[PDB]
């Protein structure tokens, strides 16, 4: 559960919403699918 990324981590993809890395681009998008559309997710705000 306690952060723990070995290397992987800093990737050149990251969500701009949520914050969500991925080493690729293609990921990335594919992702933000749920920031798109339907209500969004994940912390805001207090
Ligand atoms: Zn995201």
């Amino acid at each position: 559960g306690s952060s723990g990324s070995s290397g992987t981590g800093e990737k050149p993809y990251k969500c701009d919403v949520c914050h969500k890395s991925f080493r690729y681009g293609s990921s990335l998008t594919v992702h933000q699918r749920i920031h798109t559309g339907e209500k969004p997710s994940g912390p805001s705000s207090g």
